[PDB]
């Protein structure tokens, strides 16, 4: 029967406080998902090029790839703000040390299929007849047979507002590209560079169609498509950021001259350099605090802005994101620059899209203009030619320092994970099916070792015109759309924090200049400006 | 580090009608994956 409802809209985030501190954050989400029909039902391998990199010097501007455009649309839950309004994400940045991840279920219910029909009067008048008999095709890829494409790094998820109706995005995935871009040049001189994408190699062209991979449930207007409860197996995230560094690990040296006056303008003085004792990593006698004996370095000098070049094309090496120094650099420390849409933040007036250059606040980051390197003997009051200051060029290039090439990722390199980004970051991510797994993902903090949860493919079934369908490239169809609700349930599990100290830590407050970032205006303009995550401090040693 | 063969492993003398059977060694290895991967950082994720 059509006139019977099939599901319940639900969006409350139940913080069900279990014993011993553990909580069970059951986060629901429900949005009307307005699906339009596919503009073409034929699968298309669209090679993409650009004339922008074909002129010399614009080789960062490299948009060329080979794209497999499918008519199927993807309903995506893999974004943080779908499940958490800022009132409930304030509760977790204030109070939770760890976040485990447990359950996940999707549900499409209460689909409304409609036929639009044009009448030929003096305005364009469109009549919305109701389809009682048409269907739409859903496909829960319960094995992840298809390439897992999360829409969070493109900000193409469902919109993070409950009342605003969202849109699902077209499923598409990378096909093999064999990129020719060399020679790599400067900007000033002209070169005979070749900017073509070549023919795809035979051994790797990987064409997944949706019909021959996942079984597809047709759904009439009284449907209820229930995904089974996916149980995660992830590492427990740690929301508590670490502040200790290699000038803060271990036991400090004792001081003989201790201050007498109030105010921190006066400083206590240690013992002499050659008179101190302990274990030490160099040859020289004087034990300063810079060259000390620290267990492992936190962070690592990434060779930054380093454009590697693989069969796919030129690409920048992703840096583990970490809190910058007191000098805001953010490029060798891996800043996030997340541009949203008008479903994801961004007060809906006539301006362009908001930006928010972000960082975490886990203090483990370095500065490129603050580092230096020396010769093998230590030699305080060092020789001009024995120490490599960052004023020195590399190969005669004055803007380029040693740290552009210098990598220090040794085995003893402790490192914090990716911060979860709000509301625009990604929640979970597919484990890279490689022989050597990466230790952490920069795209998402939760890593699924098992089969990741099924991405959901939704497409309108072809409602066909009376016209013939043999020996024709493109058929006519009845123009149509859909309005199906979508209910999720993402059950977290988190441990409450315990204050084991004296001074009160930084909590996510609400200032007088902050309520305008949290309240609607006279029009209805909403905004979801980010939250700098990982507020509770913790010790790394 | 001077390893001689006689003082390390016991040695079976074998006449012309011998049968020296090694016991069935059971491995404990990682499963290899013969399927090569083609995706690169210009091919991971969702295209624009």
């Amino acid at each position: 029967g059509v006139g019977v409802s099939t599901g319940s809209f639900n969006n409350q985030t139940e913080f069900h406080y279990l014993g011993d501190g553990l909580v069970q954050i059951t986060a629901h989400a429900s949005r009307l998902v307005h699906l339009n029909m596919p503009e073409h039902e034929s699968y298309r391998r669209i090679n993409v090029l650009n004339s922008e990199a074909g002129v010399a010097g614009q080789m960062v501007q490299d948009d060329a790839h080979s794209q497999m455009v499918t008519p199927w649309s993807l309903v995506d839950a893999n974004a943080w703000g779908v499940w958490f309004n800022p009132g409930d994400w304030q509760l977790i940045t204030n109070n939770m040390t760890e976040l485990n991840l447990v359950s996940f279920e999707q549900e499409i219910f209460n689909v409304v299929l409609k036929t639009i029909t044009e009448s030929a009067t003096t305005p364009p008048t469109k009549i919305y007849n109701n389809d009682l008999t048409a269907s739409l095709m859903v496909a829960l890829d319960t094995n992840n047979t298809l390439p897992y494409t999360p829409a969070a790094p493109r900000s193409e998820t469902l919109g993070f507002y409950p009342w605003l109706p969202t849109k699902p995005t077209h499923y598409r995935y990378y096909m093999t590209c064999t990129r020719n871009l060399t020679p790599p040049t400067h900007t000033g001189q002209a070169g005979t560079i070749t900017n073509t994408i070549s023919a795809p190699t035979h051994s790797d062209v990987m064409f997944y169609t949706i019909e021959n991979a996942v079984p597809i449930h047709l759904l009439r207007t009284g449907d209820e498509f229930s995904t089974g409860t996916y149980y995660f197996d992830t590492k427990p995230l740690k929301m508590t950021h670490s502040w200790q560094t290699n000038r803060s690990l271990g036991l400090p040296p004792k001081l003989a001259t201790e201050p007498t006056t109030e105010g921190q303008q006066h400083t206590g003085t240690l013992k002499a350099a050659t008179d101190r004792e302990g274990i030490h990593q160099t040859i020289n006698n004087s034990y300063t605090e810079a060259t000390a004996l620290r267990p492992a370095q936190v962070g690592y000098n990434t060779p930054y802005m380093n454009f590697e070049y693989s069969d796919g094309g030129p690409f920048l090496t992703p840096i583990v994101p970490v809190y910058d120094t007191q000098y805001n650099a953010d490029e060798p420390n891996g800043a996030y620059r997340i541009t949203m849409g008008y479903q994801h933040g961004q007060i809906t007036t006539a301006t362009e899209l908001g930006r928010y250059t972000l960082n975490p606040i886990s203090k483990g980051g370095r500065a490129p203009n603050q580092e230096f390197n020396q010769s093998s003997p230590l030699q305080m009051e060092n020789t001009l030619n024995g120490t490599l200051l960052p004023t020195d060029p590399i190969g005669g290039k004055t803007d380029i320092h040693f740290t552009n090439t210098l990598n220090t990722y040794g085995p003893l390199t402790a490192l914090n994970n990716t911060p979860p980004i709000y509301p625009n970051g990604q929640i979970w991510d597919k484990e890279l099916d490689a022989d050597l797994k990466p230790r952490l993902h920069v795209t998402a903090p939760f890593v699924c070792k098992n089969n990741p949860p099924g991405q959901l493919f939704v497409k309108i079934a072809p409602n066909l015109t009376d016209d013939f369908n043999a020996d024709s490239p493109q058929q006519p169809r009845i123009i149509t759309y859909s309005n199906f609700w979508w209910k999720g349930t993402l059950t977290f599990t988190a441990r409450m924090r315990s204050s084991n100290m004296w001074n009160p830590i930084h909590q996510h407050t609400t200032t007088n200049d902050n309520i305008v970032n949290y309240m609607p205006s006279n029009i209805g303009g909403m905004r979801l400006y980010p939250e700098i995550p990982q507020l509770i401090p913790r010790k790394l040693y």
